[PDB]
């Protein structure tokens, strides 16, 4: 088992939470406590005897208190080797079985908005060196870096020490915390201490760590395994969603929920988005209710909504839940659910019901690629051209207020559709969506075929300019009255002429919204 | 700015050390060093103060604690801006270090060749990182160099009367990046090898990674978004390490498309060329003749969509292929290499980005970030039990002739790279109709048939997921498709099998799914 009885413990903690309880426990079991500064005073003020580190070393400007061989030899001596044991005995140095250290809170000093000098001062040197030394010498030493493990220490103390397996685990955790601490120190120094000139949108180095939340049902396909990880520092998202009902989440369930969440919060009005394979099959807004927004979004493409992922940018009502319960739905994500809505959704056993925190706009997006990573600013639909006031009317009569709000809806909805994308919309609802096409005219053909009869009199949005007039002709031939696209082709006037010939209102934004 | 008087050197890699040491010694700098670093310097006749003289502590525990001493760290950590700290050093008899040169044993680089658990544990450096962190924390006084790359900078600093405060801040920032990279590597190895969890978990409880900026891209997904490319120095080279031989700067989409085209091409054993548009193939083809034949076949699938496409070949691009690529509007071409004269033919068009990438190593993990976290999965290597045609179930119709079967295997493997819901119609080792990224399976079948046109009659088809209803299969059968391959697995499978039986279509069930997003 490899249990070693605890005889000497080295305690040097910034956070003194649970320290007196731990110290009482250790002292009662005849453990010698060796401690530094304010940790030693906290213990001694209770009457518990404590050996100062200065008595061990015989050396007294603060910043270098435990960086001494009479500390580190006791931590690093491999007691499995006779020659290391003999060296300690000859130097009159005893080993430490237990090392309890928690570091200067650097990330919290930064989080409180302290100066450069104050944050630099909270960079611990001795602490990580003690933790790494005890972690490296896990066959002999046990290292605890959080007051959470203190009852584990008193339990191990009662059991005649920690096992070898327990000490390996503690060492592994110790090195994770040191890596997290250093990521935080390196990230802050790059940003605040030594930034680039001229200041750059993305830094020269990027580092992050995550903690496993759960194993998923499977990956993108059942022969692939997958896991979900959370970023404890980040603002809560889908990775922190609360599951209130249903079978376990798969990888695709999470990617779809994330895509549906983003598509719903891309609208100011009450909005419901229905997603299939990271693409919307139906999006709608309402000035009436969530239920009306869900009905409109579902009626766009009921055949595709089968096994869909639903997101609402407001509380799901009982009225909406009743309709969702009659449709095959895999996932529903919302900022909350009205009294009785969860019970209506729970009528179907498998549907995953999630509660998520409302999104925080203006972040950076990570996109991994083979051998590396792409980092970009997220498309927040806030470009100069995303404001309809900044649109250029290329041909036709200006849109009436109802036609314009539909154009803004179709325009904002085209962001979430994978490229090449065409969104045909009317009365704040999509009627035909042409997604993920390798050419623009096929995306226009798709949206027209799906839209069916509802295309006549509707508006359309193109996420990129029409390179040739055929894509626009497809929409005009189907009865689309107004079209909004970025413009920007050398062939723009051919496209504008085709819309002029058809008597179609055409707007140019100068802003593009590809998504993949 | 501070003149360098005392330097602390402890380097694993001794590259440029003697040139640095002769530079420092000539400028009257006292070198404080230990072990093999001190011998390398002394063997040249350059005087060196051993760390053991400074500490006065004997040779114990295989050097595990040699520099963890206050006469080392007080010299590093004394804030010389505080008269009190400067007064403390005098009262204790400890001099300051203006320069700290430390390079560690390459832990990350040797985990793959780590002899045992005990040997890797022994390689964990304690003193080294503590010296680097201490000098980095005390950057207002100390300069910390962790790579022989910065030695030229040190000699230049010696000529100008020391490093500036701004230079020392930058060095400290780099020092902490290297420390963080070292610790990510030690933490990752301990989780995996030292203390793994029981029962066996495919993905560990903690995951950490860092990247280094390679370049700023033309723009992000759209021009109003900025973007940058980062590389993983520990990983096997991929698209992030590609060498650009020609063309305008790469955009974010150029890289995502190149990555998708690279993966689609290496999904085939035979000579293969994939043409991608918005992360989806518009044309894929294999050849037993040449790369040029594979590119022509793939381009013929959909020439209108190949306009502004991203091309990947899983073999060397020939002159013959470059000559056809030069007549077509192409944004990016990625290949493991180019034949003599092929690059010159490609360079006839100014803007085309010509890239050379390392052949991929199968069986890795994929990262997919989501709001507030990350999804990690095993990559789909097309090696499931059902990916072997020998393990397919013939549900109806006559068994496929050898030519029909090889086309089915091609269509099947090609359907992996197409975004879901996906349908691939193929013939003679080439796609003729691709239905991609559809919110419903029957629309993906309709797309593939409309694009395929006349070519669909007599061709084979592959579905990346089962047909939930017979309509998607009826669409293919009504168009003249002779054989179809899909996973099966629906409660409605027999309705789908009956529809194929009614049409006299050969139908195979694999039991393996290949969604991609
Ligand atoms: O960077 C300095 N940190 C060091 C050192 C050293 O630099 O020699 N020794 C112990 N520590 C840490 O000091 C804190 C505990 O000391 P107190 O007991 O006085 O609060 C805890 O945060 C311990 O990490
Ligand atoms: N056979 C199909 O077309 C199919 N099978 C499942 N799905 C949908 O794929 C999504 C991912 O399913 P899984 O959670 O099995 O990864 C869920 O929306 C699901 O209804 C399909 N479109
Ligand atoms: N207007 C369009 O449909 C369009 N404009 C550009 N593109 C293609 O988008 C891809 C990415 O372009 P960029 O690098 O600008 O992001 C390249 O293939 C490019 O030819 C389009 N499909
Ligand atoms: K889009
Ligand atoms: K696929």
């Amino acid at each position: 088992d490899g249990r070693r009885p605890i005889r000497r413990a080295l305690i040097s903690v910034y956070d003194k939470t649970g320290l007196v309880d731990l110290a009482q426990g250790l002292s009662a079991a005849g453990v010698e406590i060796i401690s530094t500064g304010s940790t030693a005073k906290t213990i001694a003020d209770t009457g518990i005897p404590v050996t100062p580190v200065e008595q061990l070393t015989g050396f007294p400007d603060g910043r270098v208190k435990t960086l001494h061989p009479r500390v580190h030899a006791g931590l690093l001596a491999d007691l499995r080797k006779s020659e290391h044991a003999a060296a300690l005995e000859q130097l009159g140095i005893e080993a430490f079985e237990l090392v309890v250290v928690n570091l200067y809170p650097f990330s919290q000093t930064v989080e409180s908005g302290a100066s450069v000098d104050d944050c630099v001062e909270q960079i611990d040197i001795g602490g990580p060196a003690m933790v790494r030394a005890a972690a490296k010498n896990h066959p002999s030493a046990a290292v605890v870096t959080d007051p959470l493990g203190y009852h584990g220490v008193l339990a191990a103390l009662r059991a005649g020490g920690f096992t070898l397996a327990e000490r390996k685990r503690l060492a592994s955790l110790a090195f994770q915390h040191i890596a997290e601490y250093d990521i935080a120190v390196a990230s802050w120094m790059q940003q605040t201490l030594a930034p680039e000139h001229p200041v750059a949108a993305f830094p020269q180095w990027f580092g992050r760590s995550w903690r496993r939340v759960a194993m998923l049902r499977y990956g993108e396909n059942p022969h692939q395994q997958a896991a979900l990880y959370g970023d404890p520092t980040a603002w809560p998202g889908l990775a922190q969603a609360e599951q209130l009902h249903g079978k376990d989440m798969s990888y695709n369930n999470f990617t779809d929920a994330d895509a549906a969440w983003r598509a719903a919060f891309d609208h100011e009005q009450t909005c419901v988005a229905i997603i299939k394979h990271a693409n919307p099959c139906g999006i709608a807004i309402s000035s009436v209710s969530v239920a009306d927004a869900h009905r409109k979004a579902h009626e766009c493409d009921p055949l595709s909504a089968y096994g869909g992922v639903i997101a609402a940018n407001t509380e799901v009502s009982v009225e909406m839940a009743e309709y969702v319960s009659t449709i095959f739905t895999e996932v529903i994500v919302a900022p909350g659910y009205a009294p009785g809505a969860l019970d209506v959704l729970a009528r179907k056993k498998n549907i995953r019901v999630l509660v998520a925190a409302e999104p925080l706009a203006g972040g950076s997006e990570l996109r991994p690629i083979s051998g590396g990573l792409l980092i970009q600013q997220s498309d927040q639909l806030d470009a100069h051209g995303d404001n309809p006031a900044n649109w250029t009317l290329a041909t036709g009569s200006p849109a009436d207020p109802a036609t314009l709000t539909d154009l803004v809806f179709a325009w904002r909805a085209c962001r979430a559709v994978k490229s090449n994308a065409i969104v045909i919309a009317a009365d704040g609802a999509t009627v035909g969506v042409g997604m993920g096409q390798v050419n623009r005219v096929d995306a226009a053909r798709l949206a027209v075929e799906r839209g069916g009869e509802r295309v006549r009199g509707a508006v359309a949005a193109s996420d990129a300019f029409f390179p040739f007039p055929d894509g626009l002709e497809t929409l005009a031939a189907a009865g689309v009255t107004a079209v909004v696209h970025p413009g920007g082709s050398v062939r723009d006037e051919e496209v504008t002429e085709a819309a002029a010939k058809a008597g179609v209102t055409l707007y140019l934004t100068g802003a593009r919204h590809f998504a993949h």
